[PDB]
């Protein structure tokens, strides 16, 4: 009865457990950027227009709510370029809508558009081309994998197969591509476009988006959620894949040390402002 | 010590269980692609143009010996373009040179102009600009990992952490995004551009690459090889990681007949095209 089933009775331990994780091999806690009054008028207004022609109306709120994950999840003490950081905050809110529509409705051509005019107001050329072919690719992908034989191949078989299928699919790729010139720092633009930032980051921020997620996603017959892959109604079973998962994180997180100091503090500050914004309210 | 270690103990029957693996998986063994005498000089003519500028002259004897891989693991069958065939053809050839070359002679402001060259020569406006970035992006990899602590990082800690540096480093998403006009495929294309079609054959393509090239890197101090992840002159623990990495393989390989039949058929045709041409004569 996996459509009933709840991690709820490991709400508060797992969420301590994270938290422990987080202060035992990142240290440094992430900090929100703070966007001006207009800054955020700007990104609000750039939302507006690129989802009316879908004709979709979204309120300031839930712009606000969807914008917190750039918020606390970029890396502050590092941002050289402001445009390439309202860029991130537009894209990433626009497509969250895109994500959340029936699919039916999806448009293409009404608004790849919207994201090309996106990219070519906040990037240089070259930056804008590579961000918009990143939010083409997400939005196409999101659009290909609904009722796919392969989403359920690669989700079901092992969790492998099932990260594998998350570094497009949660947007983490789409997430470097647009998100390094923000940075201006070569090593970094180099790993968002070979995607080694996305592969090393995906497992961080796919398990936490997961494990907070399952509840609502069971119930609506989602299936792209790691926590299905073990009987969440058995305590020691769960408590097992909980620690493999906690484990996989920490070698990811120790391997992102190996990296030059301004990534691997893009990369931490991801997956821990993730969990800081998922966990927040 | 690791530098005068081998495999070569296990040569003859890590050969007969990859075919046989193959044979019960994949069935349908690859063709090779043949060149006409002009196709074939117009490509060995364009690989000695690009690398003219760095000062290397390479027979023809020895491009043809890089080619071969290409000739094999491409799907002859799917084959629509041969303009893109050959633009892969001389794209493999020339950056396996670049690779090949002390990294103190690497000159991209030589180099990268004949990429671009060859790119424009080949394919339309929007797959050139996707396969020279392809091109760009991996030989710059090349270039930033030679003597890195996060090769060392990510090669050394996990068959994961390996497997992900591979998927750039093996050169396959590169490919894979150069190798999508060969085929016309919208479907294939896509796989391509989001990196999914590489993270599905990395394993296979590098498992077997590294189990061939074994002795010649441990010899050379090259670390970039899964087996150096497991002790070698220990039978039981060469046979037990060995059987893992079959494993490994047998998923990726069931899982990606979860794909379209032209997309699988690619794959395939990949990772067993790339082992008949590495144990070729």
């Amino acid at each position: 009865d996996i459509g009933r089933s709840s991690v709820r009775p490991y709400l508060e331990e797992c969420t301590r457990r994270f938290q422990e994780m987080f202060d035992r091999h990142v240290v440094t806690r992430p900090t929100k950027v703070e966007l001006t009054d207009a800054e955020l008028r700007e990104v609000i207004d750039d939302c507006n227009a690129a989802v009316a022609p879908l004709g979709k109306t979204v309120s300031d709120e839930r712009w606000i709510s969807y914008v917190g994950v750039v918020l606390w999840s970029q890396s502050p003490r590092h941002i050289k370029d402001m445009e390439a950081f309202k860029a991130v905050c537009v894209l990433n809110c626009v497509t969250f809508v895109w994500d959340d529509m029936d699919p039916a409705l999806h448009d293409f051509g009404l608004f790849l558009p919207q994201l090309r005019k996106i990219c070519e107001k906040y990037y240089g050329p070259e930056d804008a081309e590579v961000a918009y072919e990143a939010a083409r690719a997400f939005v196409t992908s999101d659009h290909m994998f609904r009722d796919s034989p392969i989403k359920a191949a690669l989700c079901t078989t092992s969790p492998e197969q099932y990260f594998r299928f998350r570094v497009t699919d949660i947007g983490v790729d789409f997430w470097m591509k647009m998100s390094y010139p923000i940075y201006r720092h070569p090593e970094f633009t180099e790993h968002a476009k070979t995607s080694l930032a996305a592969r090393m980051t995906t497992r961080g921020l796919t398990i936490v988006n997961d494990f907070y997620s399952y509840d609502r996603e069971v119930s609506l017959g989602q299936i792209t959620n790691c926590f299905r892959l073990c009987d969440v109604s058995d305590e020691t079973a769960f408590k097992e894949f909980f620690q493999a998962r906690l484990d996989d994180m920490i070698e990811d997180i120790e391997c992102i040390k190996a990296f030059d100091q301004l990534t691997q503090d893009v990369f931490l500050d991801l997956i821990y402002g993730n969990f800081v914004w998922t966990t927040s309210n």
